[PDB]
């Protein structure tokens, strides 16, 4: 419990040493008042999600809208004490949010509570404080019981908490407001007016003479004007406005491709001298919404260019941090977005700066619903007595940016069709326009769309409330945009929500059709941007809808990035947890549908090719090239397939853009895949280059090299770098399936924040070291902590060489000037008797993150470490700077002999596979073609196993394998009958006498004329439960099809579903390709079932009449293969051949001590009855080498780890 530091400035952060938590076993009493004992509770920083901590639990009270993350009650608390710098002066506690129903105390009194969460709020809290010094105990109760949102919201405190210390004679919460009326007119004369109704308030006990000097700052630093007002008398307890005027000769306008802007220095005087000082920033805008001409800010007109997007930070959480919603700013700019409309909630403080800096307009929303509430426990439950009160706040602390250009007042309300919703939004419009008075309020609505086709009629009162609103915001309602236009001239119309398509990344299938919200069993959306909910569209439609007509402003996607909760096309899917609506997925790794938006809105030329490069031979790929370019030709590694182009079609008032005759804005073919490299280059108008982009398939996994977007950042302790993990080919091409597991490990000046991969149906925790690539990438976000310095990142896959990346942390002080921050490692793998490769030039890594490269001198170089298998290090110096450069190679290959493998058994050749690994004794992974030896049947015709030669092409040594006794398949083959065979049997939970079950395979349907053919399962007690079939395998073939027909009568029916399963041997599991239909008592059927190792197959079945019985009439199953079998313990172990010393099943770990420098051991095991064995030699000299065997047939199996040590040196 520190003292707080304070050194003058005005503004303290919060953010330090407090304790937190979770209730899990009722309500934890005595939390409020100091007396408790918080020692045991965790230690941690502000911004801070405690919903994202936790683990997915499928049953949480939050469903698949909401990802399934706990809620519950969760208590913070802080001891701090206040240095005598800051006594005897106004002090006030402000958080920017925490999310629902908190409730606050201090020194064991109820300090405040504030219901709605998503907007800051402030208490006053200088008398409760102890000016004795003692130790004052803070403490705030959240309750965001979890049935409370339809996207994740996170918990507790997810923004950052500040403490205001001031004169009691001092500037309002808000009390600054600068506004340049009439400046469409004052640009005119290069001269922008501007008002400054600046507010102050004095807690004093006696009325003082007050004095403003308000100074407005150029960007720079500069001075640009300066104004001071006559001193008049401040009423002590109350607000006495002021307002001044001053013009800005040549303003420098706030724009979306020049964001700048003005800073202004409100001094307060009070005798004579300054008491207290306020900052703000501001732009100089003026922009119109047109009910014919749309949108046009300053002369200019443009369309708003726009997404949607969640408040979620993706990995983090809901906790907010500075860079990441920088990173998503920069991104969605990149896209070529112009708007950002901020959720259904107010926006955070760095969102609305990051807005500023870079130049986006922004729309916030107030609620996502009035009284009538859309869960049991969602903000609705106090919207009639905090409404007023949270609107009010949320105009008043956006009201100076420039960013903002509207006030939302809520979006999808299902009340807003009565005359009590006209009433509220009529209030709603006074409260906002109280404070506010620059910019219009809106709505978005749904209700209006009715049929997607026609024109639908508005309901009166939607009438009403859009008269109400000053421009009117339509959702998913293209059909009603030119339709409005001519019934209401004088409305104001643009699209708040349009295209909420469904798409995941890397997952290209069915190329051809475009299906409306369906389910799939992979779980997964195709990125042909063919797949949408029902209401939705495709993303060229809702364009196409835009860009034709000049009165709508524009659209906002729905959901650029994804974010947590809310898997629309799965709804209650237990594995799904995140929304597929992005265009750029929760990690940040754009989509496909990117690059779509990129072409179509961002002027610079570029090109995109959908699909990966990794198919079957002989088969035809779907192709689509995203471009703005007017011609493009696809070289397929060598030979062009043919040249595709737009036509420059003109809209009704003439604006110019591209498409083709049949009317699609992407470019197609249809090709015959072939591997190899796939390149396509776009040609101008007049057939010349212009931009280029390639795809080329990628081969085996080989390494996970990891990327960094900034190699430096600022030591503040908050600053992130954003890592990306990408497994790729040997050459360096990202695998497109590539899914493999990634342990990372972080080390120096920095923490590992959290990790990422952005599959939607993944269900594996954020905070956590390890993580599964998607599409192959992941991600790895670090932050700085705040101490200078470096932060190294490593990362390593099972099989495939690791890989390491370094980031610079700077203070904050040292990132305004070019002085070098550090240098990049060289990092080098060769074979044995290969020689080195030093740059000349490696990149030197200055200050505010302009690297760039330079001269490098290498030291001297040995051929003896290369002629040998070893790693070390080697050294070098650069002009420069005096700092010195670093290089680790390494050197492996043939070391020493490799175990391995296989199996077999009677009447089949063992599964010899045509590559072999190059495990040599060194961690050498790579893969080469083998050809195993020939073995005669007099081997394979009985029991035992035997060793097989493997002759490796292009490697000096052969591949050994060893081979076990269980592997069984033979072919694929059609079968018709058996003469003699004893597989076909069956048995069924129940089955009447007078209806033989084993009747349903003999082939005759009794569709023209035949016998009756039928199975029943009636019985008097009732069996509405379910009923299930099997039938028995001991084949080696694979299943060509499968049979489901029916039989009904007066007392039995269809089955209602069919759980089909497959035995492989030790327990049941259901098949892959169930397709069951719908009811089919009329015509004939066939299934397809696929082929799975079923040596006992069954299905489960329900009524689908309930109240009536099961039946069957023809059920024939086919084929089934066998894998597995019996083997027992270990037996053996040694190191070097020799013993172990205390080898029991009992101890964990076993290590042989060795002298200092001795060669790696070889390391061999054995196991009893010639059970699979994963030997492992020894590769390097730290780690040890682990054991896994396979036994009986269930858990039974024992670790088995020997580790390697040495002496001293």
């Amino acid at each position: 419990g520190n003292s707080v530091s304070y050194d003058g400035e005005r503004r303290v952060n919060f953010n330090e040493n407090w304790r937190f938590q979770r209730e899990t076993n009722g309500s934890i009493a005595g939390a409020q008042n100091p007396g408790f004992d918080d020692s045991s509770w965790r230690k941690l920083n502000l911004p801070h999600d405690w919903s994202i901590e936790l683990d997915f639990n499928k049953n949480s009270l939050a469903t698949h809208e909401g990802g399934y993350l706990d809620g519950g009650i969760g208590w913070y608390r802080k001891t701090f004490t206040i240095p005598e710098s800051m006594k005897g002066k106004r002090i006030s506690l402000d958080f920017d949010g925490v999310y629902m129903n908190s409730t606050t105390y201090l020194n064991g009194e109820v300090l405040g509570t504030y219901p709605f969460g998503y907007n800051a709020f402030s208490y006053d809290i200088s008398d409760k404080l102890y000016k004795d010094g003692r130790a004052n105990v803070l403490v705030v109760k959240v309750n965001n019981t979890q049935p409370s949102s339809r996207w994740y919201s996170g918990s507790g405190i997810y923004r950052n908490v500040y403490l205001t210390v001031t004169d009691p004679i001092h500037v309002a919460r808000y009390g600054t407001f600068v506004t340049t009326p009439n400046l469409e007119k004052s640009i005119k004369e290069d001269r922008a007016d501007v008002n400054i109704k600046t507010k102050i308030s004095n807690d004093a006990a006696e009325a003082k003479q007050v004095k403003i000097k308000s100074t407005i700052y150029d960007g720079a630093g500069n001075t640009v004007q300066t104004v001071e007002t006559e001193e008049k008398t401040a009423a002590a307890g109350t607000v006495t406005p002021f307002e001044q005027n001053t013009v800005i000769k040549q303003p420098k306008l706030w724009s979306i491709d020049k964001p700048y802007r003005y800073n202004l220095v409100t001094e307060v005087i009070v005798g004579g001298q300054t008491v207290d000082t306020y900052e703000t920033k501001f732009g100089v805008r003026y922009f119109k919404f047109d009910e014919n001409e749309g949108f046009s800010l300053n002369g200019e007109y443009m369309k708003l260019h726009g997404v949607s997007m969640h408040h979620d930070l993706g990995a983090l959480g809901a906790a907010t941090n500075a860079r990441g919603v920088e990173r998503q700013m920069q991104i969605m700019k990149d896209m070529g977005v112009n708007a950002i409309r901020v959720t259904h909630n107010p926006a955070s403080p760095e969102l609305l700066e990051a807005a500023n800096k870079l130049g986006l307009f922004i729309i916030e929303e107030a609620f996502d619903s009035w009284a009538q509430s859309k869960k049991p426990y969602d903000y609705g439950r106090f919207f009639n007595a905090w409404a007023e009160h949270d609107i009010k706040e949320m105009v008043d602390r956006g009201k100076n940016e420039p960013a903002i250009i509207m006030w939302s007042i809520g979006n999808e309300i299902y009340d807003t069709t009565n005359a009590a919703g006209v009433e509220t939004a009529r209030n709603l419009v006074g409260w906002v326009k109280e404070i506010d008075t620059t910019r219009p309020t809106t709505i978005g609505e749904d209700k209006t769309r009715g049929d997607k086709v026609n024109v639908t009629p508005i309901n009166s009162y939607i009438k009403e409330i859009f008269n109400i609103v000053d421009v009117v915001g339509l959702n998913y309602s293209e059909n009603n945009y030119d339709g409005y236009h001519k019934q209401n001239p004088s409305w104001k119309l643009y699209g708040s929500e349009t295209s909420s398509a469904t798409r995941s990344r890397g997952v290209y299938t069915h190329p051809y059709q475009y299906n409306q919200s369906t389910k799939y069993a992979d779980l997964q959306q195709s990125s042909y941007d063919n797949d949408y909910v029902g209401w939705g569209r495709t993303a060229e439609d809702a364009w196409k809808y835009d860009r034709d007509l000049k009165h709508i402003a524009g659209q906002f996607i729905w959901t650029g990035f994804d974010y947590i909760g809310e898997p629309t096309p799965y709804y209650n899917s237990y594995p799904a947890k995140s929304s597929y609506f992005g265009a750029v997925d929760t990690a940040g790794f754009p989509k496909d549908i990117f690059y779509y938006y990129q072409s179509q809105w961002k002027k610079e030329p570029m090109v995109h090719l959908l699909p990966h490069w990794n198919w079957k031979e002989g088969e035809k790929v779907r192709v689509l090239a995203y471009t703005n370019a007017s011609k493009v030709e696809l070289v397929l590694n060598g030979e062009s397939l043919g040249e595709k182009n737009y036509d420059n079609k003109q809209t009704s008032w003439g604006a110019p853009y591209k498409e083709t005759k049949d009317g699609k804005t992407y470019l197609e073919w249809a090709v015959p895949f072939k591997p190899g490299k796939l390149e396509a280059v776009a040609k101008d108008e007049n057939g010349k280059v212009i931009a280029r982009d390639q795809v080329v398939t990628a081969g085996e996994p080989a390494s996970v090299r990891l990327t960094a977007d900034r190699k430096v950042v600022k030591a503040d302790g908050t600053d992130l770098s954003f890592i990306t993990a990408d497994i790729v080919d040997s050459k360096g091409i990202v695998v497109p399936d590539a899914d493999h597991l990634i342990t990372f490990n972080v080390t120096g000046q920095g923490e590992l924040a959290g990790v990422d991969n952005g599959n939607a149906s993944s269900v594996e925790r954020y905070k956590d070291n390890k993580r599964k690539a998607f599409s192959g990438k992941a991600l790895a976000i670090v932050q700085s902590s705040k101490l200078s310095g470096k932060i190294t990142v490593h990362a390593s896959v099972a099989g495939l060489s690791s890989d390491s990346t370094s980031v610079f942390t700077v203070t904050p002080a040292d990132h305004d000037k070019k002085i070098v921050a550090g240098i990049d490692d060289v990092n080098l793998t060769v074979d044995v008797n290969e020689a080195p490769k030093l740059p000349s030039e490696i990149k030197v890594y200055y200050s505010d993150e302009s690297a760039a490269a330079k001269n490098v001198t290498w030291d001297e170089v040995d051929p003896k470490q290369y002629s040998t298998v070893g790693e070390f290090t080697v050294e070098g110096s650069v002009e420069g700077t005096s700092l010195k450069a670093k290089a680790f190679v390494i050197v492996k290959g043939i070391v020493a002999v490799k175990p391995y493998s296989t199996a077999t058994k009677v009447g089949v050749q063992p599964v010899l596979p045509e590559k072999a690994t190059l495990l040599y004794s060194d961690g050498t992974t790579k893969g080469a073609t083998v050809t195993w030896d020939e073995i005669p049947e007099d081997k394979l015709a009985k029991e035992g196993r035997f060793t097989v030669e493997g002759s490796v092409e292009g490697t000096d040594l052969k591949a050994n394998v060893y081979v076990r006794v269980t592997n069984e398949v033979k072919s694929v083959n059609i079968m018709l009958q058996e003469q003699g065979s004893a597989y076909p049997k069956l048995e069924a939970t129940f089955t009447n006498p007078a209806d033989n079950l084993q009747h349903l395979n003999d082939g005759i349907k009794s569709y023209t004329n035949n016998p009756v053919n039928r199975w029943t399962n009636w019985t008097r007690t009732p069996r509405d439960a379910g009923d299930s079939i099997t039938v028995n395998f001991g084949k080696k073939h694979v299943i060509n099809n499968l049979d489901l027909f029916v039989f009904t009568d007066s007392g039995t029916v269809v089955p209602e579903k069919a759980e089909v399963q497959y035995w492989d041997g030790t327990a049941w599991k259901d098949v892959e390709n169930l397709t069951q239909p719908s009811p089919y008592v009329v015509e004939k059927n066939e299934l397809t079932f696929d082929a799975v190792a079923t040596e006992k197959l069954k299905f489960h079945l329900t009524p689908s009449v309930k109240g009536k019985f099961l039946a069957l009439t023809e059920a024939e199953v086919y084929a089934d293969q066998i894998v597995m079998g019996e083997t027992a313990k270990l037996q053996s172990i040694t190191v070097n051949g020799k013993a172990l010393e205390g080898f029991d099943h009992a101890k964990k770990n076993y290590e042989l001590v060795l002298p200092y420098g001795s060669e790696l051991p070889k390391i061999e095991a054995a196991a009893a009855d010639n059970a699979t064995v994963t030997i492992l030699p020894a590769f390097s000299y730290p780690g040890t080498a682990k054991l896994f065997v396979t036994s009986e047939d269930g858990k039974v199996t024992t670790e088995y780890s020997i580790g390697v040590s040495t002496e001293e040196p």
